[PDB]
């Protein structure tokens, strides 16, 4: 079996990865070694199946002995250790959740249900570095995989509804804490049937602007609001989050010609699920029934939700998707602009297909 | 002095209207009469230094004695009374917030900062029925009016982030109460520094799908989620909310040729503000500086927010816009599809320009 090291397994993304690996019994097929910085020397996690000890995440010798390394530690860790490992002559496999190495020429962005062909070709051509793609793009491709696989996409315009988990654990806690502040401030009024709605709203609105809401992580309030800007501002007017759409979509698919992908990435008051609205320009006029068939046939997670009111309300929402591996796509119909214009709405959990799942599956392929 | 009757003045939209009328001293030039659908006989609001009794909203003789009727009562009321009132020989002015008469041949959809010419022509041509437009369309036009007025729009695709107020007062209370349930369920964990984020989220997620949350008004949860379907299902696959986009935009502007308007209307966890993401196809390559100038020059409420990170976070959000008459537009840049593809993000209060304000302004013109 292969000797596999795990870095950042206690972080949020790493914890989801561990959860999934235990669910799939992935530790029975490998010889796992766990790393740490604040708990080195302590016993390895029992769920790992070994009686080992937590190794030093910065001990190069401990790392060099491994065949595979799966890290969810972050960019800073990768930027320090990855180069040192490669410079030492280490030719093992590096599976990373951080975005740092995504655009490197010797790295492949992984999402096997979509680009297994790219992964296989890379493995045969000496690629030893595999990086998960941005949550937004990975979820988009999991849901719309059938359209891209059949080369039916001319261009894609998107408007996202992104969850707090994308920001981080403390961001999620900030969102929930804010919900508590808003409700608590008008709890008495809500409990009073005769209270005036405009009195309730005024109080919530005023509190939101009061400066009393904790906003250290998002900068501004999120509960009851939204923020139409995610990540650093670029010279072309895009946010880095929006820039990743075209950059990563094309690298994941290894397109022969650039497929334009652009839009607005907005942070909303959701915990883990990213929802996305699309305006897709098709290369040709294909019927909706054919579109539904192609999307559903691509992979088992792209559940097609019939374009009917009640079922959409029940299945195409964060409430129905959080914590699941399903990446449903619905509201499929042609837009008024023409038969080559397709509308679509998707939902997907940011921590699974958008983070940990592609890593677990890549590791399984190498086991 | 015109005799003006008010219906549905006690409800949420009516209350916002009353508040605005008080702020602008709109009761001074008219003789106000207040009606009730179930409380006739009780004292009437002592607005504009007047006193009286609530009249019967269903008494045709009482209604016929008026010169102008301003109703925020709703479609069911309009559908029952309007035809009977007109058939009884009433030739007064009917100003309505309900969608009922919007597409009638003898009615004009009003948004004066955008279509005063249409309103003026209608008045001279005998039109006596004026109806406010859908909140989505009215807010879109208040923000993007400059692009339409200069006939630069080929087509527009939209993704909305609609507030609960569009559903109603009960809907808003349901959202806030749900926020209370979600936070309350994990309040102890949030207050514990060492608590694990995944344990917190697991509980919130489970509670959300438990069936314990109150959802009588929206059907499914809204706090921490969203619903990509608003109003009745139509045969073309659109929801009625989405259908109003093209129908009302073209009628408000009185276009010579149909401008395609389509997209997805999504309900989100906001109280009063609607936000909208746009993909606009221009008829020609217009520079962003020119676009900014045209938008700002159209009307005083179309605040152009510079496409910069920090200012966008502070001003292009529901938190910054709720309760104000400002209808800001930002994130203006060209999309990767080409120089004729324009991106824009708008925010606007649903109860003001999206409901009550157009009515107040129309009344002022008839006083
Ligand atoms: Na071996
Ligand atoms: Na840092
Ligand atoms: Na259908
Ligand atoms: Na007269
Ligand atoms: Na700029």
């Amino acid at each position: 079996m292969q000797n596999v090291g795990f870095i950042g397994w206690r972080g949020m993304v790493g914890s989801v990865l561990m959860q999934r690996m235990v669910e799939e019994r992935d530790f029975d097929a490998i010889r796992p070694v766990f790393f740490s910085t604040s708990q080195l020397g302590q016993a390895a996690p029992s769920f790992g199946g070994t009686t080992g000890t937590l190794q030093d995440a910065f001990d190069l010798e401990a790392l060099k002995a491994l065949d595979i390394i799966v890290t969810c530690q972050g960019g800073d860790y990768t930027n320090e250790i990855y180069p040192k490992l490669r410079e030492s002559g280490w030719q093992g496999y590096w599976i990373d959740a951080a975005s740092s190495l995504r655009m490197k020429d010797d790295a492949i962005i992984i999402l096997d249900p979509v680009n297994q062909d790219v992964i296989t070709d890379g493995l045969n051509n000496g690629i030893r570095t595999f990086v998960g793609g941005n949550c937004t793009v990975s979820l988009m491709l999991m849901s719309l995989g059938g359209l891209f696989a059949n080369d039916l996409v001319d261009w894609v315009s998107v408007a996202t509804y992104q969850a707090a988990s994308g920001g981080g654990a403390r961001h999620m806690r900030e969102l929930l804490t804010q919900m508590g502040h808003l409700y608590g401030h008008v709890a008495d009024e809500l409990a009073t049937p005769s209270s005036a709605i405009l009195d309730i709203e005024r109080k919530v609105t005023t509190l939101t602007r009061s400066g009393e809401l904790p906003v250290d992580n998002f900068g501004v309030p999120l509960a009851g609001s939204l923020i139409p800007w995610i990540d650093k501002q670029l010279d072309n007017g895009q946010s880095r989050e929006e820039w990743k759409g075209q950059a990563e979509t094309n690298k994941i698919l290894n397109t022969s010609s650039v497929i334009p992908v652009d839009g607005l990435c907005v942070r909303v008051g959701a915990l883990r699920c990213h929802s996305q609205a699309f305006t897709i320009k098709l290369k040709k006029d294909v019927s909706i029934p054919t579109v539904e068939e192609l999307l559903a046939a691509h992979n088992p997670w792209a559940k097609v939700v019939p374009n009917d009111r009640e079922i959409t309300m029940r299945e195409l929402t964060p409430a129905a998707v959080t914590g699941t591996l399903t990446t449903p796509v619905g509201r499929l119909r042609k837009l008024n602009m023409g038969p080559e214009f397709l509308s679509a709405f998707t939902v997907g959990d940011q921590l699974l297909w958008g983070a940990a799942e592609p890593l677990r599956r890549m590791l399984r392929q190498l086991a």
